[PDB]
Order: C-alpha cells, then sequence, then structure tokens
C-alpha cells in the first residue's frame, strides 16, 4: 500500500474503516438524543448535555481511528452515515436503554476487531484498542448501567417526579 | 418633527410609544406575580425572584425603546398603565402559563412593529428590534416553555411536593 | 406544533432541517479532506489542520441551527448523511477549489433560507442567519479565495516546491 | 537462572539480548548519519540534529531492554557492534530512506519478539513491548514517511534549494 505499511492486513484496514463508520453513526445518534432532550416539550437539560458529551466522545473515537489508519499506512474510506434509529426517544429510561444497546454494539465491534488483529498477528492494533477503546467502553457501559438502575428506581416510584430528580441530582447541568 | 429626524414615520413613532406602554404593563404584571409568590401563604421565593427579574428586564426594554425614540427624533408619549389581569396568580403552573401568554403578546407586538418598519422602509428600526428584542424574546419564551414542561411533569406526580422541588432545584434562590 | 411556537412556518422548519443535513455533510467532507492530507504519501500537515478546523466549524454551525430549531419550537429531523464526493482530493490546489465550491453551496443554501424567511415574514430567522452565518461565510470564502490565488501563484512556478511553501508559510502548523 | 526468574524463557532472554544489540547498532548508525550532515561540505544542521536525537532514542531503547532483562532475572550478554552500513549517506532523501529501512527492521524484530512471547505465553514481555516500543515505532515510521514525502516533493522541483528548505522549515534547528 505504502512506504511505511508493515504488518497491516487489508482485512484490518477495512475493518477499521467500518469501525470509523460505526463510531460516526453513534456520534450522530447521540446528537439526535441530545437535541431531543432540549425540546421545549421534553426539557431535561442534564440529559441533553450527557448525550451531547457522548456525541463528542464518539466523534473523537472516530478521529483517533482515522489517525491510526494513516499511521499504519492504510487508506481511510468513508461511506454514507445512516440516520439514527428513532426520531423521538421517549423517556430518559427509554433513551438510556437505547444508549446501552448502542454502546454494547460498539463494544462488540471493538472485540471483533481485536479478534481479527489477534488472528492476523497485529499487536500494534491490539495495543491500540486496549490503550484507547476497550477500557473506556467498559467504564462507560458501567456508568450507563448505574444510571439505568437509578432511573428505574425513580420512575417506578413516580415517573415525572423521578425523571426530574435524576436530571437534577445525578446529571451535570 | 425635529432637526435630526430622518426616515422616521409618524406610524412607527406612535407604534413605539404603544410598545413602551406594553413593556411597562408587562413589567407591572411581573411585579404583581413576584410579590404574590412572596406571600406568607405562597412562599416560593425562587418563583418571586424569577418574576422580579423579569419585571426589571421589561422596564429595561421600555427604557431602551424610549432612548431609541429620542435618538430618532420622535416624541415619547405616556399613557395610563392598566393594572395586571389578576390579583392572585394561582400555582406556579398557572403563573408560568400566564407569563408565556404575556411574552407571546409582547413578541407579537414586536413582530407587528417589525412589519410596520419594513412597510415604511425603516431599516434602523428593523436592526434595532433584531439587535435588542427579537432574539431575547425567543430565548425567554423557550426558557419559559422548558419551565412549564418541568412544572407539568412535577405536579402531575404530586402537586405540592413538585412545586417545592421546582423552586428549590430549578429556580435561583 | 408546540406551546412556544410563534411565527415559525412549516416551510422554514423543514428548510432548517435540510440546512442541518448540508452543514453535517460539509463537516464530513472536511473530515475526509483533512485526513487525506495526513496520509504519509501526501503529508501536508498544515493543510490537514486547516480542513479539520473547518470540519469543526461546520459541525458547530449545524449545532447552532439545531439549537435554534428547538428555540423556535420546531422539530429536528435527521436524515442519512451522504459520503463526501471524492475519496482522494488531489493537490492542495484541487482541494481548495473543492472547498470553495462547497462553501459557495452552503452560502447559496443560506441565501435561499433567508429568502424563504423574508417571504414568510420571519424576522427572527433572518436576524439569526445574519448574526451567525452569512458574514462568517463571506469571510471564509474570501480567505479561501486568497489561499487559492496564492497556491496558484506558487504551483504555476514549481508545483511540489510551491505546495510545500504554502503549507509551511501560510498554513498554521 | 535466579531467585526471581519466573515465566521467562531462555528463548526470550536470548532474543532480548539480540534486540539490545540491534538497538545499539541502530544508535551507532544514527550517530554516523548525524555527523555526516555536520560535515562542512554537507552542512544541514537540522538533519544532523534529527539523527542525533534518534541516536539517543535508540540507546535509551536499549537501556530499557537491559533494565527489563535484569527485572526478569535474565542475564545481559553483549556482542560486538557492527559498524554502520555506509560511511557517507548521500542526500537528505537517501538518508531518510536509509533511516526508514532501519526502523522497519527494528519494528520487524519487535514484532518477531512479540510473537515469541506470545508462543511462550509471556504476557509481561508482550505488555512491555506494547507499552514502550511498538507504538513509538509506528509513530516514528509515520513521521519518517511524512518527511520522505516532503523531501521527494521538494527535490523533484529543485534539488539543492529543496533540501535547504526542508532543513530550514521542517527540521528543528
Ligand atoms: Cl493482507
Ligand atoms: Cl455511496
Ligand atoms: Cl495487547
Ligand atoms: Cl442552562
Ligand atoms: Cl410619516
Ligand atoms: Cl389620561
Ligand atoms: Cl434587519
Ligand atoms: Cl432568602
Ligand atoms: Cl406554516
Ligand atoms: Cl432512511
Ligand atoms: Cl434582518
Ligand atoms: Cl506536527
Ligand atoms: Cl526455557
Ligand atoms: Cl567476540
Ligand atoms: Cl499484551
Ligand atoms: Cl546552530
Amino acid at each position: 500500500s505504502s512506504q511505511i505499511r508493515q504488518n497491516y492486513s487489508t482485512e484490518v484496514e477495512a475493518a477499521v474503516n467500518r469501525l470509523v463508520n460505526l463510531y460516526l453513526r453513534a456520534s450522530y445518534t447521540y446528537l439526535s438524543l441530545g437535541f431531543y432532550f432540549d425540546r421545549d416539550d421534553v426539557a431535561l437539560e442534564g440529559v441533553c448535555h450527557f448525550f451531547r458529551e457522548l456525541a463528542e466522545e464518539k466523534r473523537e473515537g472516530a478521529e483517533r481511528l482515522l489517525k491510526m489508519q494513516n499511521q499504519r499506512g492504510g487508506r481511510a474510506l468513508f461511506q454514507d452515515l445512516q440516520k439514527p434509529s428513532q426520531d423521538e426517544w421517549g423517556t430518559t429510561l427509554d433513551a438510556m436503554k437505547a444508549a446501552i444497546v448502542l454502546e454494547k454494539s460498539l463494544n462488540q465491534a471493538l472485540l471483533d476487531l481485536h479478534a481479527l488483529g489477534s488472528a492476523q498477528a497485529d499487536p500494534h492494533l491490539c495495543d491500540f484498542l486496549e490503550s484507547h477503546f476497550l477500557d473506556e467502553e467498559v467504564k462507560l457501559i458501567k456508568k450507563m448501567g448505574d444510571h439505568l438502575t437509578n432511573i428505574q428506581r425513580l420512575v417506578g416510584s413516580q415517573a415525572g417526579l423521578g425523571e426530574y430528580l435524576f436530571e437534577r441530582l445525578t446529571l451535570k447541568h
């Protein structure tokens, strides 16, 4: 491919491009989740901020993958970005469940790429994912699960009241 | 009218005087809303502060209109100020709905003056309203709508509890 | 649509959603332009930084449109994001010409939305575009044109040499 | 071997000693490259500094390997250091190509040691190489490739002029 490319399979190169597309899709999903909670008829500004911050983190993930692709001598290829799965996201409970599902899918794609790298004997790819993605995803998913449990505990008691309290007393605003 | 007056119609001059009267009326309404929430039998001090601050903003709006009237070479004319529409304002929900209606009426008067200025080819009037009124009104109305949604969410759960929480955890105090 | 919506046409609401999609498309295009110049076989890091910064500005444009859509009581709707028009962008000259074409298309969409707002008598939309988009686009397009002229002057003399010099002595790095 | 040695194969111990010899050889090569560019008849002081800094980094690599060898309870063994492959290194283009070849050979030796560690089930060796060598080598090789492209772009235009410009405007001096 390149003067610099060394030990970098076409299979990993393509899988990295696909991972960029997944991260950018996830970023777009979080942009939609954030602006839904800014609606005047939803108006949970801590929830909007929580998802806007995730939008930024997923775009920064994609950018780190793209930097690595060029450092390896691979070639970035972009594809269309599919729109998010919903236009309206329901309650904070519904939204957090959607978010966990999303992150679990990202985490499965990271694990699938790690396994490809291991099959291709590409230790720099495995190190990169271990250094910058896999621990961050486990930590995020635990935080989301904690939030889900707290929202569940709250909305089981009194849904509107509970959703307000969660936004006010757990989420940053 | 004046050594300085230029491109400033009698129709806009009169409409500006009427707008001053509307802004001062709105200021008076917010003074009544604020002191109602300071009643010992209502006692929502964040709500009182929210409306007292709006009272001040509407009087500052009127004063900016008056400064502009004199900068254009128009003549300020004051009329009686009608008392606010209610003597007691109900719950925080009722009060916020009254406030949104009030602001929407101010915003319609601004839009009507903008349209007059455009019909009279008065771009300094249009710039002035765009610079100092129209965006501020859209922003305020969105904030009020956000508050309304949060109060609704709260009082649908448990009215007294919800009203206390909103005052404590959304409004500044 | 909403408790707050006032003077906000369905035609402008839809056109704003389309403008968000154009700005996000442009952001994606600039992401591809930036990472192309980071290729080891292209390696113009000031050019990469110039387009990455534009990527960020166009995503911030989209986010400002989305905030305004919610402030007006419109509803954000997202569509698929088409991939950029090229996978490889040629020389700095070719890339800057692509970028000017892109910005001129954004500027035409802004002008078309301004004209719709004027036809719908929506002065808050016109103020918003005048305050935050139209001057910034004219300024950017002039800068790009200046760059284009300098690159042309350089590559007409000695293409590789000239492209290096432009990157080193005009672009930030 | 030792009171402390645990899970540390003789095969990895020997391969580490060989890697020390390769890193010290590379350090010596970069010392020769640096002083060649300090010749009065070559006189590219940014190029001299670039290779002297690499000389230092490769000796620090060797020293880190030696510290790890002792931390594992292996025994350092030193062999003769072969002289660099050339006495005169040509142009900056020629020198950077020599340097990339050198670094690719170091990177292949690191990958070969990683594979040995994986075959021997030595995760501390794999972690050590991933923490301190493999990412640094990928980053260095990308930088060198970027430099190579820029030098090529320059010397294709006007060789002496281009080499001066690269030294002056890319390399630190
Ligand atoms: Cl392959
Ligand atoms: Cl396509
Ligand atoms: Cl690993
Ligand atoms: Cl806020
Ligand atoms: Cl007149
Ligand atoms: Cl009277
Ligand atoms: Cl105007
Ligand atoms: Cl107090
Ligand atoms: Cl309509
Ligand atoms: Cl679709
Ligand atoms: Cl305007
Ligand atoms: Cl840099
Ligand atoms: Cl052994
Ligand atoms: Cl010997
Ligand atoms: Cl490892
Ligand atoms: Cl010196």
